[PDB]
């Protein structure tokens, strides 16, 4: 009902304006909270498919590997040399 | 005797014998470093600048608030946009701004 002024944690732009009648700051901050579950689930979303994605790079790049070798301990040496150039690239 | 790939195995030509010795959870091993170099690089190079998700969720609210005039209208607006929101969750798909 009542408009009171924004707290000092209110995080709203335009916090003051009372140009909507009868729309109180924390009516605007409940929204506000209603649009952050719904980027946080959607946040999640996409982490999930990031990491579908790199799973995928990831047996690609063990599959290239085991293709290419013929005994176990190249296989191994291979994959050792594909990590550091991971961790090579992670830098630059 | 060679020991084959479990259900969960998620190797491509999981069960080839080829490379005498390797087991397949040799080279599940070889795929999880193969991983984790991977999602290091990624989170580093690639996703440490995400958006805060509060600031996020400012810009929405306010671009409601501004593009509004009464009260119920602005809260079905919202809504529109937690729906819009929760359709780019189920495919997979991210609501960048």
């Amino acid at each position: 009902e009542e408009f009171v002024p924004p707290d000092e944690n209110c995080p709203l732009k335009e916090a003051s304006s009372r140009r909507i009648p009868r729309l109180t700051v924390k009516a605007r901050e409940h929204c506000l909270r209603l649009l952050e579950e719904a980027l946080s689930s959607n946040r999640q979303s996409t982490r999930t498919a990031d990491e579908a994605d790199l799973r995928a790079k990831a047996v690609e790049l063990e599959h290239e590997t085991f293709r290419n070798a013929k005994v176990a301990n190249l296989y191994k040496a291979s994959v050792l040399k594909k990590v550091a150039d991971i961790h090579r690239a992670s830098k630059d």
